[PDB]
């Protein structure tokens, strides 16, 4: 067959997807192009004068995008208890006395500890309100973090040339399609079998050309009736710990609408759990991201993941070295620990842009305007603070003009990609600005094989230097960077952490690398999510890891000490032995903790770490299969034969 659309004619839900789940060998969609359209149901059609309709089958209307509830930390242990936040005090009290960050001028630990555990004094469900909404326009920022304008010359010609080598080059690997996440609209369901029945879809017949001119028509209706797609992020919202004393604000929905780049308001959120202050604890920082519909990212992942891969092969160096080596790799050499403020979100427009735009050389257009058109889409967001509703902010009927520019968007396929690549580009033009010809010795920086490069993981990063000349006029390059200069705000971060393990000086020029010391206890107590449920199925994997590895450092030791000890007394005679609780569990779980390695016990916390810090060599496919479906290389191959022109690696 040679059908084009998605959605046929065919009468809906008249055949069911258990009669056709896939068997890996064939796309059973090949054989039957109405398959897609049989085995699901009619959409509930989009009236372009309700966009938010999108989402009305999914949490709806009116609830808080981030809820106040208390979370299970352990088992029949929950948050908004007076005994646990008894335990907290005495805890960080005992954990303070122990241990204080011994830090140098530089930003160095020099005893492993780089901050004080008084963050543990956070309580777990109980958000910062208002969630901060995405404004319309960035520029606000920019202006706000001292960035540059635009780029100059020479970056865009640095940018060029890093974007040449990373969309040229792909190495086929298998679409990662999300088990636990929402599809997001119109099905607004937590179905990685539609994900992959509408994968199979798009890549059967000539479904994909067909998706993409139906997407540059720029008829909302056509592409939503015969592709169940719309270019319309959602949203969600990530919890973590606060730092203490740091500035904490807030975009106001009701400010949004008023102008593009309007100023931010402080957030007042108190502790107060039922008439009770708790005036030293904090409230959960939260942090708005967007998601974008599986039925435009399953368009794009393919690219994303295949550049990534090959980026990983020919710049390991750079973008993929041996973690446990790194510490190994830099004795001898100077290092600057970068620290980025609001990255993502201050990636200029042109940035994103210009990346879409060399894309081109080697990518249809239609796929990198699809790709611009996501970046820049309109979003519906439920209420972010308890006095808001739900709003739609931007013009989804008009997805082909830019609606909301907050730069390096969440939820994108491209967002992990563009993170590693820009902060390299930022990197380099540095190592220009130093007097050495980068674009001559492109390859060399990135391959390792020159006397100073950066290890890059996103906003964080490690740059290197053999000579200490070089490092030196590196950060002063730094702190007399003129404006015009200024990619991304960039400082010398406080502890010297990449990649989760503080670097601690053990002397001159010697590093040995140490996971953060409040981790453990930031994540056992303050926990972003209940154990359980859906994304905390494996979880005394990631405390029995850490605390069979207490005694391996120091300081470490020492405040795994004061946790047990002080969950002894103030927490086993309410809640039972911790370890108990623990173990119990662990039992239960199909792996054990000496079953797995570092990188899969990784893995099963945050599954996304398979689409930017482990490749599928790394990870077995019992542990991926956990949180993934995948759909192997050949059964896209055709599509990319028609729409991809770089090199196959
Ligand atoms: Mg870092």
């Amino acid at each position: 067959h040679a059908e084009t659309r998605i959605v046929t004619d065919a009468p809906r839900n008249s055949e069911s997807v258990g009669d056709h789940l896939f068997n890996g060998g064939v796309n059973h969609h090949d054989e039957d192009p109405d398959a897609y359209t049989k085995m699901y149901g009619p959409l509930v059609g989009y009236d372009p004068r309700n966009p938010t309709t999108l989402f009305a089958n999914a949490q709806t209307g009116t609830q808080l995008v981030a809820p106040r509830k208390a979370r299970e930390i352990l088992t029949g242990i929950y948050s908004f208890e007076p005994t646990v936040l008894a335990f907290q005090r005495e805890f960080v009290k005992r954990a303070n006395a122990v241990a204080q960050p011994d830090l140098n001028s530089d930003g160095f630990s020099l005893n492993g500890l780089h901050t004080t555990f008084d963050s543990i004094r956070s309580v777990s469900g109980y958000p910062q309100w208002p969630v901060s909404a995405l404004p319309k326009s960035n520029v606000g920022l920019l202006r706000d973090l001292k960035l540059q304008e635009r780029m100059t010359a020479r970056q865009v010609v640095i940018a060029r040339e890093i974007w040449k080598r990373v969309w040229g080059h792909m190495k086929p690997t298998a679409i990662k399609i999300p088990k636990m996440s929402t599809s997001g609209p119109p099905r607004n369901v937590n179905d990685a079998e539609m994900k992959l029945q509408y994968a199979l879809a798009l890549f059967s017949g000539n479904r994909y050309n067909g998706y993409l001119d139906a997407f540059k028509s720029g008829d909302l209706s056509r592409f939503y009736r015969d592709y169940e797609a719309a270019v319309i992020m959602g949203t969600n919202v990530r919890w973590q710990v606060d730092n203490p004393g740091k500035k904490r604000d807030y975009w106001a929905q009701a400010d949004i609408e008023r102008e593009l780049a309007p100023s931010k308001r402080p957030i007042t959120t108190k502790v107060e759990i039922n008439g009770t202050v708790y005036d030293d604890f904090a409230a959960m920082r939260t942090r708005l991201v967007n998601a974008g519909p599986w039925t435009i990212n399953v368009a794009l992942q393919p690219f994303a993941t295949g550049c990534m891969n090959a980026m990983f092969e020919l710049y390991r160096a750079t973008w993929h070295p041996d973690e446990d080596k790194i510490a190994g790799f830099l004795e001898g050499k100077h290092a600057f620990f970068g620290d980025v403020s609001s990255y993502d979100h201050s990636f200029s427009e042109e940035k994103i842009d210009l990346s879409l735009e060399v894309g081109k050389e080697f990518i249809s257009p239609e796929i990198m305007e699809l790709a611009s058109s996501l970046f820049y889409a309109a979003y519906f967001t439920r209420p972010l603070g308890p006095d808001d509703g739900p709003q739609l902010v931007g013009n989804p009927n008009r997805y082909l003009e830019k609606q909301v520019k907050a730069g390096n968007r969440s939820g994108h396929a491209f967002t992990s990609l563009f993170a590693k690549v820009w902060k390299v580009i930022d990197t380099v033009s540095k190592f220009d600005q130093m007097g050495y010809d980068v674009v001559a010795n492109m390859d060399a920086i990135l391959k390792g094989d020159m006397p100073f490069g950066c290890i890059n993981n996103g906003d964080d990063e490690i740059v290197w230097f053999k000579s200490e000349r070089d490092y030196r006029l590196f950060l002063r390059l730094l702190e007399t960077q003129p404006q015009e200069q200024r990619m991304f705000k960039v400082g010398p971060e406080e502890g010297a952490v990449f990649s989760g393990s503080v670097y601690q000086l053990i002397g001159p020029l010697k590093y040995q690398a140490v996971e953060r010391i409040t981790t453990p206890f930031q994540r056992i107590i303050c926990p972003e999510r209940s154990i359980g449920g859906n994304f905390r199925k494996f979880w005394p994997l990631g405390i029995l890891e850490r605390y069979n590895k207490r005694n391996s450092h120091p300081v470490l030791e020492e405040v795994w000490r004061v946790f047990d000890d002080t969950y002894a007394t103030l927490m086993e005679p309410h809640y039972g032995s911790f370890l108990g609780i623990v173990q119990r569990a662990h039992k239960e779980i199909p792996f054990s903790v000496d079953d797995l390695s570092w990188k899969e016990i990784m893995v099963l916390d945050d599954p996304n770490k398979m689409y930017h810090r482990f490749t599928d060599e790394e990870i077995r496919d019992q542990v991926q299969e956990s949180a993934f479906r995948k759909l192997q290389p050949i059964f896209f191959e055709r599509m990319f034969k028609e729409h991809y022109k770089g090199n196959y690696v």
